[PDB]
């Protein structure tokens, strides 16, 4: 349960718990988000491994860099 208080979540900032809140988002792709910091934008979501066109636009609406 992504609590509304934690949103929009930072891809650059947000610890690995707190990307696991996110809707499709389990501990492997978390881990690659963190790995693959900085993000200059939410699109650049696009470099990690696992995360398709379709995760990313369900995605679109919780994020901010
Ligand atoms: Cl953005």
């Amino acid at each position: 349960p992504l609590p509304q208080a934690q949103t929009p979540v930072s891809l650059n900032e947000a610890s690995l718990e707190e990307l696991m809140a996110l809707p499709g988002i389990g501990p492997v792709l978390a881990r690659r988000i963190v790995e693959g910091r900085p993000y200059a934008r939410v699109e650049d979501l696009l470099k990690v491994k696992g995360i398709g066109p379709a995760t990313l636009e369900r995605l679109r609406p919780y994020l901010r860099p």
